[PDB]
């Protein structure tokens, strides 16, 4: 029997490369259901699958809207095997800019996808795992879920939310034999405008926004990992006989994380992060 | 010139007691706009204010529903002084139960109130503070925003989210002269079995009973008076160099340390499972 894996958000980046990595593994032990919001974006996926010689029946695509629990329920029912051994919740959205420049619609959508979308997935798939006494849930995390990042207030909110969600569930799921883990990524190199931002906020906040964006570019140049490397961490977690709640894909944000975790008042972190970003 | 304070969720609990504490302060330095979702619930607030002899004009009430940016905007227009010196984001919702037993609208509602509610408030009042170069934001946090609690999966997600929102903002607001702090509270003193059993498995149902039993006992041991919590808001409010996080109690600090000492989460999960379920 193959290990049946369902992965959300497979049109690009981590989900794309994880799907083809598992499907093309020399062992032939994985059957991957790769989900996508829009079927028209599936070409990159199929090209990658072809180039990696994924064997027949190792990779299937499904349409999946994580905002719609009927779409989630229909994806569950397409799993012909009647189980999911590994669930990877990876579909997510970013939102970058001054808080007072963000549309309420955009805030609500980022929450609905990143947080409520993950809830919907766990609601649909955890019951069969709990009754079976087995199953693995892997959640794409971020360094932005571990520490606050300026101009990513709502993004960090959504990723911090997953930390809380997963940790709460993990406490309960321990004796069920169902294992949940976050994969904490730093910057990843994958494949609204500045004018509206400036129109919705003060000229000085915009300058702070520019400075943040310049620091972030430099962080990416020093530290960006690719999706192939991140995929290997998902593999490590899914193979571990006794997985931990968090895996770190990189060691590079650990000095900052220590500053945060060694001063619960948050004073050391806020000053240090302010210095890191704005000099 | 008085310190102008606007507080959300003042019909009871922390918001009520903080409003009356500031309004009745012997210094008389606070002008308090206490806001409530429905003004028809304002009785206990005003009865408390009268029992503490809050002077005329120390306290006003406004209707403010944090779920609606039109209501937030209209409340902002009522602040006659044309500034808020202290914004207290306090209105919040709980949600308790098996994840798979929770309705989608309840989940959406907790996030909308606890997270987007605070976003709405900050969007309305932060711009004037940033361009004045002064202002204090105080936000009601929870031990549930600092560590995951079983059967509070969505509640904890919403309080963790607040932590991330506020921390991100604090980093940016540092040079603008605007200071943001979270007030981390323990529990505060302020569906049928068959229906829950229908929506989950027998083993989860049993763990839920156990968590409810343990929680009853933590509450007797540890629940705080809202007066104490309000007093910690005032401590933070008057701090010369305010920090990001204040704790209202020492009780949960051992569990928190154990969480912070092991980033892998292995120590916390096992320890919290033992605390709750034996
Ligand atoms: C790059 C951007 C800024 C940054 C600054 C730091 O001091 C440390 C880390 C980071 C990056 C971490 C990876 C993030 C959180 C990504 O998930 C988003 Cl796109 C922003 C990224 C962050």
């Amino acid at each position: 029997a193959r290990t049946v894996v369902l992965i959300t958000g497979c049109s690009s980046g981590i989900g794309l490369h994880l799907a083809v990595r598992l499907a093309s593994d020399p062992s032939q032990s994985f059957k991957v259901y790769a989900t996508l919001r829009d079927l028209k974006t599936q070409g990159r996926l199929w090209e990658a699958a072809r180039a990696l010689a994924c064997p027949p029946g190792s990779l299937e695509t499904l349409q999946l809207d994580v905002r719609d629990s009927k779409s989630v329920a229909a994806a569950r029912e397409r799993v012909t095997e009647g189980r999911v051994d590994v669930l990877v919740c990876n579909a997510g959205l970013g939102l970058l800019g001054p808080l007072e420049a963000l549309g309420e619609d955009a805030v609500a959508s980022v929450l609905d996808v990143n947080v409520v979308g993950t809830v919907r997935m766990l609601q649909a798939f955890l019951p069969d795992m709990k009754r079976r006494g087995s199953g693995r849930v892997l959640v794409t995390g971020s360094v932005g879920g571990l520490m606050g990042l300026p101009f990513n207030d709502v993004y960090c909110a959504s990723k911090f939310a997953l930390e809380g969600l997963c940790e709460s569930l993990a406490v309960l799921l321990l004796p069920f034999g169902v294992h949940l883990s976050l994969i904490e990524c730093g910057p990843v190199h994958t494949a609204g405008s500045p004018e509206e931002v400036l129109d919705r906020t003060d000229i000085h906040t915009f300058h702070r926004f520019y400075q943040y964006l310049a620091h972030s570019k430099q962080v990416f140049r020093e530290a960006a990992q690719n999706p192939e490397e991140v995929a290997e961490v998902f593999l490590t977690a899914l193979r571990a006989p006794k997985p931990t709640l968090r895996y770190f894909t990189t060691e590079r944000f650990l000095p900052l994380l220590r500053m945060r975790l060694d001063d619960p008042s948050g004073s050391n972190y806020v000053t240090a992060m302010h210095r890191e970003v704005f000099g």
